[PDB]
């Protein structure tokens, strides 16, 4: 199941991720936290799952959530690092799905973050082709929930 | 508390961590296994709080300890790449401790991995200065839990 998503992960698609993410990736803290408030921001039921990270409005200044922010595009990096290889992409997934499943967060709950992430490229100058191929890497994970 | 653990990384200690990481951090699946690997085997006392990995003998043959292995290996990227704003390491450890937390993982039981970082240093001509070192980082994480 995760395996046939992984298959969707064409070369072209991997050369986008990678080539995004080498900008992305370049600060994890801002770009992190600007993902998650975004998130916050368009679909506001889903701090339903935040309790634990306090005061949101605060942003950055919140010191739980710049943590959990900084730590969520470690994942992401886990994941790019591990494209060539489907056997350990695969596994890294199933490995990071894990955790999700029991707080409750189905596969269409999770895709909510394809918006963040579009408005996250488009911030960095990356057009509609790239928020395409990460559609593609949050489909895998999709496929583990 | 974490705060004052987190002081305790000095200039010389920080530096240190960076050199052996570069080394160590280059191959964070085979790294990653051979570090839980020698903790299964010096402390088998441990391997009742991985009952979901199934058979961890397997070693890299196991896909659940392989994902989780190389998983583990991008928590200590995140801490390294924090060294510079004692700020961002502390809520990205105190963030890391939650879970940790959940499972009952006590600073006792999570100072055991200080003995297969020794080896795995070891392995890799890193000696005692390099052991200590990453003994200070990990106690920063034993003074969250
Ligand atoms: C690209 C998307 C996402 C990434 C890379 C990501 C990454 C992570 C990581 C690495 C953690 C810490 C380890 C863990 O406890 O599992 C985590 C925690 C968590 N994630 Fe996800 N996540 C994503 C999307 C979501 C979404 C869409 C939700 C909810 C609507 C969600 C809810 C949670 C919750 C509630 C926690 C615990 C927060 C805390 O109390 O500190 N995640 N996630
Ligand atoms: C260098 C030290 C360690 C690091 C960097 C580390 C890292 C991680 C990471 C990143 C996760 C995934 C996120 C999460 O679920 O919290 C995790 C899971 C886990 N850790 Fe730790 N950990 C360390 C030591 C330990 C020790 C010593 C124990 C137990 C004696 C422990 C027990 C667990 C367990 C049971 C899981 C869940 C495994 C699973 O079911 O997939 N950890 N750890």
């Amino acid at each position: 199941s995760v395996y046939d998503a992984a298959a969707q992960l064409t070369a072209d698609v991997k050369k986008d991720l990678r080539d995004s993410w080498k900008v992305i990736g370049s600060d994890k803290k801002g770009n992190g936290v600007a993902l998650m408030t975004t998130l916050f921001a368009d679909n506001q039921e889903t701090i339903g799952y935040f309790k634990r990270l306090g005061n949101v409005s605060q942003g950055m200044a919140n010191d739980k959530l710049r943590g959990h922010s900084i730590t969520l595009m470690y994942a992401l990096q886990n994941f790019i690092d591990q494209l060539d290889n489907p056997d350990d992409l695969v596994c890294v997934v199933e490995k990071f799905a894990v955790n999700h499943i029991t707080r409750k967060i189905s596969a269409a709950e999770f895709g909510k973050m394809n918006g963040p992430i579009k408005k996250v490229l488009a911030s960095k100058n990356f057009g509609d082709k790239y928020a395409n191929a990460w559609a593609k890497l949050v489909a895998v994970v999709q496929a583990a929930l």
